[PDB]
C-alpha cells in the first residue's frame, strides 16, 4: 500500500542553544506558555525567561506536575486559556514533552519541544502516552502533527545524570531491530503505511551510531561535558530513533517493555532500561546470530543497561512473572504481532527466560 | 554552531494515491483551493474532486498560469481571498508547486504538495523560485516552513514522459556530492546550520539508490508502469534529494547549473539536465577519483543525461560561453563558495572545459 | 505452525541403470505393470523386460496414450485390474510419470518413476497434473505420497534432445527464487507447512549447481554423452528442484508460467521454457539486484531459454496479451500470492513488460 | 557407480504437534499399536490416547521394555497380531524407535516415528540396531524402507534433560566429517551407492547449524523451552544427520564409537557422547587443521560432551584399553576402512592417544 514518513518540521541541536531559544521560536508565535520540568526550572528558569525577553516574546512558565495525565493536561489547559498564548513550549523529560504535545493539540496551537535529556524517542513523535495520576498507563493519544520544532541543548543534556543518557541508548538501540522486523513482515507503521527507505536508513544509522559512539558518549556524559561523540548519540537517541520507530515500526522489544511494566519489581525502572531487555528478548525470538546478540549485550552492559532479569529487580517468582510479561506482550493490538510469523505467549516466555540466561552467562564470562 | 534538519511534516507515496487525497488532506482544512497545471488538471479534475467530496471537503480549482511570478501569485491571491479557503493544494510540476508554496505563505495557511512528476527536488523544500512573467529569474522566496504534506502518486508519475524522470535523476544525483562537499567545508546549509548525520545519510542513500535502481526505473518509466525500482527512484528524487539538498547543502554543481542558464543555447533543457553536467564539473573541480567520475558519467549517460557541452546544444564559441558560465557560477552569494578551499572563475572555467573533454572521451569509448 | 519436508523414499541415478531396474524394483512387488511412452518403449522394451525377468519378476507393458487424462487412467485402471499387479512403473516424460502416479493412487499400490528426460521437476513430486484428452488443463490431483522410487538413467537422458535438458534447467532455475520468496513471506508449501532448513538448502544448491554446471552439461547434452557435469544437472533438475519446489514453495514464476499457457502463441514451448521467463518476471516483481537478474538472464540465454516475449512467439498485441497473463497469474489460489506483500494484476503486468524490456536490452548488448 | 539418496516419506516438526498426531497418522491406517517409552508414557499416555480418539483412530499402547532386542520385538509381534493393527507408532528414544521400525518390518505395515528426544540420528534411518537383553550389540537389521512418517514435538524434546540434546549434538557433529571422508574416498554408503550432492549439502548444513545454533539451543534446552535455535538443532540432529549419514557415509568417528563401547568404563555413556570423542579421534586421523579441531573441541566442550578419555571414565590402564578400542574399530567390515587411504590399528591407537592429549590441553587452557 502507501509508504509514509513523518517528521517534525525543524530539528535543532547545539551547545547552549537555550540562549537562542527565543530567536528560534519567534516565527511560531508571540505569546508562549512553557511547561517545564521542576528540576530543570530549578537551575534554568531565569535563563529561559531571559531567552524569551531578548527576542521580544511574552512567556508564562508553568512548572510540571511530573506525570502526563489527563488531570495535569486539563490543569494546564485552563492556565493556557488565561494566558491567551499562541503556542506551547515543553522543556524537560519525555513526560514533560508528551504533556506539552497533548496540551497544544487540545489548544489548537503549534508546539516546540526542548528535551533536557536524551532519555527516550518521545521528542519527535506525533504521540502522547497518557497515564493515570498513579503512574499506570491510561491511553495513547495519537496526534495529527509532529512537533513544529525540536530544540536540543547538548550542554544541558550533558549536565544530567549519566544514567538518563544510557536509558536513551536503551530505547534507541531497539529502533533498528524493530523497524527491520516490520519491513521483513510488511507491518504497518504508526505513520499509517509501509516503510520507506529513508526511515530504514535512519533506523540502521541509529544502530551503527550507538555501536560506534555509545561508550565514548557515556564518558562525556559522566564528566558532564560535550564531545562530538555525545552530539551524535543525542541525535541518534532523538531524531534518528524517533523517525526510525514512528515511520519504521515497532515489534517485540517494546511489547516486552509493556509486559515488564506490569511486574511491580521493574515498574519504576526507566523506559529505555526496560526496552533494553526487550531488545535482547527479541534477538532470541528472531534467532539473531551469536555475534549480533553479543554485540548488543556488550554495548548494553558497557553503558549500564540491564541485561538480566535480576538487574530489573526480578529475582523471585521469575517463571510466574515472566508468564505475566509474555501474556501482556501478546495482547490484542500489541506490536509483537509485527514479528515475522508472529509470536505466541509460549514463544515470548521462552525468549524471556533464554535472554535472561544469556545475560547471566555474559556477566560471568566478564568477571 | 547549531546543526539543523528540516522536513515536510508528512511524505506519502503510493500508486493511485490521488484517490485518497481527501482522506489524507482532511486533518489540515475543510475548505481547499487547488492550484493546478492545465495539462494535469485536464486528466484528473474529476478524480481530484470526487476524492475531496467523498471525504466531505469543499474544493475550488484554479488553473495555473504556467510561470512562477508575483503577478501569478497575486491573481491566485485574489481567488483565494474570494474562495475563503483553509489551505492550498498544488498539483503539477515544480512551477505549480513553488507557486502553491508561495500562495500559502502570503495567505498564511497550510499547503499540500502533490507532484505529478519526479523531475526536481522542489516538492519538499522550504523555498520557491520566482520568475518574471517571461521566464527569467526574479528572486528567491525563502519560506519559513516546508510543506505540511507531500503526496506523490507513482502511477501518475509513471504516465509522465520518461525524459522527466531522467531529469529528476540528474537533479538527485548531485545531492550526495554537494552535501558531502559542504560537510568537508563546514559550510552552512539553507536550514541555517551545520550538517546533521541524518541529512548526510539521506543524501548518500540518494546516490546509492540512483546507482542501484536508476536504470531499472527508466525501463518502467519508458513502459509507463510502476515497479518497486521506479518506486524507489521517485523517493530518491523527491524526499531524499529534497531533504539532502536543503539540510545537507549545495555546492558547485548547482552554481554551474545557474551559470548555464545564462547561455541561451541551453535554455531548452530541463533543470536536472543542466545539473547533470554541473555534477561532472564539480567532480573535476574537487578532483574526484577516476572511478567516481566514471560511475557518475556512466549512470548519467545510461539514463539519457548530458555529459558534454554539445549535448546541452553548446557547440560554438565554447571558451567565450564557458567564461560567462564560470563568472556567473562564482557570483557573490553563489553556492560554489561552499567548496573546500573555494573556487575562482579560472578554476571553474578549467573544470568546465576538462569535464566536457571527459564526457567526450567517455562517449567515444562507449562505441 | 509445523515445518514439513516430503521426499521419495529412494532416488537412484546412474548410467545404464535401466539394466538394474528389476534388482532395484524387487523389494516393492513381484508383479509389475509398466506405463510407458511409445517412443521410449520402442527403444528399451527388450532392455526393460530382460531386467525384470533376470530379477524374477512378472511384467506387463501398457503403452501410454500421450496425455494425462482420467479417461487415460481409467483405460489403464482396467488393464491393471486385469494385470493383477502389485506396483506401477512409469517410464517416460512428465506426462507418463504423472499418469503412473495417478494410476498407482487409485489402485493403491506403490509406484516407481523412471524419468527418461530431465525436463521438469515432476518425477519426485506428490502431485499429478490432469488434462482433458485434448491438452487443456483439467484438475490438480494432490497425492498422499511421493513415489516410492525414482530411477534416472543418465545415459538415456543424454540421448534425449538437448532442448529438453535446457527445459529442465529453466524449470529448476526457478526453484531457489520461489522457495526463497516463500520463506521471506512465511507462506505454506504444498507439503502443508512452513519451510524447513533442508528444503531451502536443497533449493539453493539447485541454483548454484545450475550456475556452476549448466553450460558444461549442455555441451555433453549436445554430444549425447555423460559427464559428471551432466550428472549433477540431472540431479538438480530432478531431486533438488522436486523437493525444493514441493517443500520450499512456489511463487510468481510459476503463476506467470500458468498465465502464459492462456496465450495460444506460447503453446508450442515446453514447460520449463515458459517458467524461464516467469523467473525473470519474478525477479523484476521483487526488484532483485541488477547482478542477480543479469546472472539469471545470462544463464538462461547461455543454454537457449527464452528471455523475451518474442522468444515465446509473442510478438503482436503484447499489452493485451500481458493483461490476460497477469489476470490469470493473479487468480484466486495462485502461488503469486505467496510473494512478500502480495501482487496485484497491475504489478504483474508491469513486471511482464519490464522483464521483456530487460531481455531485449540483454540480447542487444550480447552482440 | 550408481548414486542413491534415501529419505523418510514425510518429516514433521513443530511445537505441541503431539496433539495433531492423530490427524497426521490417519492417512496411513485406522488401527494403531504404539510402542512407547515408559518415562514418556508416564506424562503423555493420556495425551497420545486423546490424539488418536479425536481423529477417529483405534489405538493400543504397549509400554516399551527398554532394549531393542529380538525378545522385545518378538513380544510386541504377538501383541500386534492380537491387536490386528495396520501400523506401528514408535514414541520415545532411539531404542524405542528402532524397536518400532523392526516391529513394523516383521509385521509388514507402515511405521510412524515420534522422537521424544533429539539424541541420535536413528529416527529417519532405514536401520534397526538389535541388542541382546544384556545390552550387548547383536546385529544390524537393514530395512527396505525408511519410516513413512517422522513427527517431532519440539516442546516434548525441550522438556527432556539437556544432556540428551547434547548427546544428539555429539552424534550429528560427526555427520559432515564422516560423509566428507567417504566422498573423498569413493566409499559406498548404506543407501547402496555413491554420495549425491544433496546428501553432502545436508551433511555440511548439519555441521554449520550446530556451529551456529548449538550453544543457543542448549540454553533453551536447559530452560526446557522452545526457541528457533532449538528448532534448528532438532532438525540438524534428526533429519539432516540421518540423511547425512545414511546417504552420505560413515567413517572413523563411528568405528571408534563401537570400540569405545567395548571398554566397560565407557559402555553406559550415551551413543552420541561416545561418538563425540570418535570425531576428535578422526580429526587427528585425517590431520584436520588446528582451527578445525579447536572449533569442534570448543563446541563439544561448550555443550558438555566428552573431549578427553577420562571424561568417559577411562582413567586407568589407558594404553591397554585404547589398544582394545583400536582393534575393534579396525575389524573387518568396520566403517574406518572408508577413511582415505584406510587406517591400521596402529594409526587409530595413535589417534586415540593424541586426541585425548589434545582434549587435556584444551581443558587446561580453559581453566
Ligand atoms: N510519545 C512517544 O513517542 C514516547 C516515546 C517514548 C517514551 N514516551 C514517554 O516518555 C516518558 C518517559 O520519559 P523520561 O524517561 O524522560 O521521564 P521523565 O520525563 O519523568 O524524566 C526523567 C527524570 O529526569 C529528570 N530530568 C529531566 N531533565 C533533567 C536534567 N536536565 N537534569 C537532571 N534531571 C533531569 C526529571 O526530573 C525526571 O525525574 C513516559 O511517559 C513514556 O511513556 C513517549
Ligand atoms: N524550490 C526548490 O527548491 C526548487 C528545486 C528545484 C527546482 N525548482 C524549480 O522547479 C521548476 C522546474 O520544474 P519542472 O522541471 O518540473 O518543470 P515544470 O513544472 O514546467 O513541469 C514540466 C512539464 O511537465 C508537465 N507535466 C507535469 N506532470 C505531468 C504528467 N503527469 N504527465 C505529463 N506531463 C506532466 C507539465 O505540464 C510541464 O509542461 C523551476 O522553476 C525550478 O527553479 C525549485
Ligand atoms: N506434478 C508436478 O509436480 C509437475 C511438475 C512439472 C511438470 N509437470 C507436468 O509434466 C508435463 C510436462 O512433461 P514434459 O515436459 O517432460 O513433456 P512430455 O512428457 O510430453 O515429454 C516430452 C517429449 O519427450 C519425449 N521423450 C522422453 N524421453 C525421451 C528420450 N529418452 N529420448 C527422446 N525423446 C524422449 C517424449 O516422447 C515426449 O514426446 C506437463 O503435464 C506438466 O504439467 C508436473
Ligand atoms: N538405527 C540407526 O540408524 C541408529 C542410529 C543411532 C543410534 N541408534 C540406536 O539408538 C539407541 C540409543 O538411543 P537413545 O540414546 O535415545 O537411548 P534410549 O532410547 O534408551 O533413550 C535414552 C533415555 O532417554 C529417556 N527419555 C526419552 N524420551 C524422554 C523424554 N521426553 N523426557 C525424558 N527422558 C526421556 C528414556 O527413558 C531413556 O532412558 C541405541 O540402541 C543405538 O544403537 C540407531
Ligand atoms: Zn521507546
Ligand atoms: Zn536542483
Ligand atoms: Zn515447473
Ligand atoms: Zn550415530
Amino acid at each position: 500500500m502507501d509508504r509514509i514518513i513523518q517528521s517534525p518540521g525543524k530539528y535543532i541541536q547545539g551547545a547552549d542553544v537555550i540562549n537562542r531559544l527565543g530567536e528560534y521560536l519567534k516565527p511560531l508565535a508571540e505569546r508562549w506558555l512553557v511547561v517545564g520540568d521542576k528540576f530543570v526550572l530549578g537551575f534554568a528558569q531565569s535563563t529561559v525567561e531571559k531567552s524569551f525577553k531578548d527576542a521580544g516574546l511574552v512567556v508564562e512558565i508553568a512548572p510540571f506536575g511530573g506525570e502526563c495525565s489527563q488531570n495535569e493536561i486539563d490543569r494546564l489547559r485552563g492556565i493556557a486559556e488565561t494566558a491567551q498564548c499562541g503556542a506551547i513550549l515543553g522543556i524537560g523529560g519525555g513526560k514533560t514533552l508528551d504533556t506539552a504535545k497533548a496540551l497544544a493539540h487540545f489548544m489548537g496551537v503549534p508546539v516546540a519541544i526542548a528535551p533536557t535529556i536524551a532519555s527516550t524517542d518521545a521528542p519527535c513523535s506525533a504521540l502522547s502516552v497518557i497515564y493515570t495520576d498513579e503512574g499506570e498507563f491510561d491511553r495513547y493519544l495519537l496526534l495529527p502533527n509532529n512537533p513544529n520544532m525540536v530544540i536540543v541543548d547538548t550542554k544541558i543534556v550533558a549536565g544530567a545524570p549519566a544514567r538518563l543518557l544510557a536509558a536513551g541508548i536503551g530505547d534507541a538501540l531497539a529502533t533498528w531491530f524493530e523497524a527491520r522486523a516490520c519491513s521483513r513482515s510488511g507491518a504497518t507503521t504508526m505513520a499509517g503505511g509501509k516503510c520507506t527507505q529513508a526511515a530504514l536508513a535512519l533506523a540502521e544509522l541509529c544502530y551503527n551510531t550507538l555501536l560506534e559512539e555509545g561508550e565514548k558518549a557515556m564518558l562525556a556524559a559522566e564528566q558532564h561535558v560535550v564531545t562530538p561523540a555525545l552530539e551524535r548519540v543525542i541525535e541518534a537517541n532523538t531524531y534518528l530513533s524517533g523517525v526510525g520507530f514512528e515511520s519504521g515500526g515497532l515489534a517485540a522489544a517494546h511489547a516486552v517493555h509493556n509486559g515488564l511494566t506490569a511486574i511491580p519489581d521493574a515498574h519504576h525502572y526507566y523506559h529505555g532500561e526496560k526496552v533494553a531487555f526487550g531488545t535482547l528478548t527479541q534477538l532470541v525470538l528472531e534467532n539473531a546470530p551469536v555475534e549480533e546478540i553479543e554485540t548488543v549485550a556488550a554495548l548494553s552492559h558497557a553503558v549500564g543497561l540491564p541485561i538480566t532479569l535480576a538487574q530489573l529487580d526480578i529475582k523471585e517468582d521469575v517463571p510466574a512473572k515472566m508468564r505475566i510479561v509474555a501474556e501482556a506482550a501478546c495482547a490484542e493490538g500489541e506490536t509483537i504481532h509485527n514479528m515475522p510469523g508472529g509470536a505466541t505467549p509460549d514463544q515470548v516466555y521462552a525468549a524471556l527466560l533464554v535472554a535472561d540466561q544469556y545475560g547471566q552467562r555474559f556477566l560471568q564470562e566478564w568477571e
